[PDB]
């Protein structure tokens, strides 16, 4: 039912999502990189990712897991990474932290899901 519950994550995720939203430094992120008023983006990015895209995606049930969840958040910041790519850029700074946060709060997450599927597969 509680323990080992193989559901969990969803609720976690949505919560994390929250707190995301409520970064400052989450501000350029949370929407899509707007194509048409910047479409050299494009040139540089193949796959466009945002936090209102994967709070969507979790709402529709359309992650099988919290690694897939996990996979485009990361993408999130990689796509920064490669657009913005200098030390100096405040942008860089601000995307490094919010990956950062992202990253220790996941980190649970993650672990506690693969362990009730360690335990569920076990018994
Ligand atoms: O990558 C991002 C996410 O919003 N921001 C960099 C950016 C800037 Cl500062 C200005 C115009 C376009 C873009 Cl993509």
């Amino acid at each position: 039912s509680m323990s080992y519950d193989i559901q969990a994550w969803k609720k976690q995720c949505e919560e994390l999502l929250n707190l995301i939203f409520q970064c400052e430094d989450s501000e350029p992120f949370r929407q899509p990189v707007d194509l048409l008023e910047y479409p050299d983006y494009r040139d540089i990015i193949d796959t466009p990712m945002d936090f209102a895209t994967v709070r969507e995606t979790l709402e529709a049930g359309n992650y099988e897991s919290p690694m897939e969840l996990c996979k485009d958040v990361r993408l999130i910041f990689s796509n920064s990474k490669a657009y913005t790519p200098s030390k100096r850029s405040r942008i860089y700074s601000m995307s490094l932290r919010l990956s950062a946060f992202f990253e220790e709060h996941i980190s649970s997450v993650l672990s506690d899901y693969k362990s009730a599927l360690r335990f569920h597969k076990r018994n």
